[PDB]
RNA sequence: AUAAACCGACGGUAUUGUUCAGAUCCUGGCUUGCCAACAGGAGUUCCCCGCGCCAGCGGGG
């Protein structure tokens, strides 16, 4: 897996849709800024998507408490219609976590609205490593709907 | 097509050399910006799709 630092010149990043593309010439990105952290399968350079710095697989362990950070669209659907709650919210993530790690403390920030429309809302806290395998595979595989659109990226971090 | 008509006022040419504006000089004394305050409310998100007990859950844009 690869860790990467990713610059996408402004003219391609006009529009929300136009930001996969540029990164594209699946994966998982997050904007930090355009500025962005790519995580990709292979190593990431265009006219368009400018690479500031590129890889890595971690060992872990279980039972292991570390920071970490998460974009995501929670949402119900009777469409897909945003969860506002922050109940709700904490809930959510905790279901979408499984079995992988538990949510130790996290604060939900409902983020300003994107563009159909996607609500947004960064996850924010720290955690303890349940199951080690399966949170792999929850980093590389994203957490929830409209991944493309920057969401779905978890970042961790030691304490 | 008129005291009109036709119809040059023309040619040559350094304004030059010299020259401190200069000495003296606090802007200065006095002066709360101050009193009141949950960032909380609000599920619209327009599609394609897959699996349902039809309530609702997923993967791709």
């Amino acid at each position: 897996m690869y860790l990467s630092k990713v610059i996408i010149a402004r003219a391609w990043s006009r529009d929300l849709y136009q930001l996969h593309q540029g990164l594209w010439h699946d994966f998982l990105f997050h904007v930090e800024k355009c500025h962005v952290l790519l995580q990709s399968a292979q190593m990431p350079s265009t006219a368009v998507a400018t690479v500031i710095k590129t890889q890595v697989e971690f060992q872990l362990q279980v039972g292991v408490p570390l920071y970490f950070r998460l974009r995501a669209n929670p949402i119900k659907t009777i469409c897909r219609v945003p969860l506002i709650k922050e109940a709700e919210q904490i809930a959510w993530l905790q279901r979408k976590l499984g079995n992988a790690a538990r949510v130790e403390d996290v604060h939900p920030i409902s983020e300003r609205p994107q563009y159909g429309k996607i609500q947004t809302v960064c996850f924010e806290g720290v955690l303890t490593i349940n199951d080690a395998p399966a949170l792999i595979d929850l980093v590389q595989q994203g957490i929830g709907p409209a991944k493309s659109m920057g969401c779905g990226l978890l970042s961790l971090a030691p304490l």
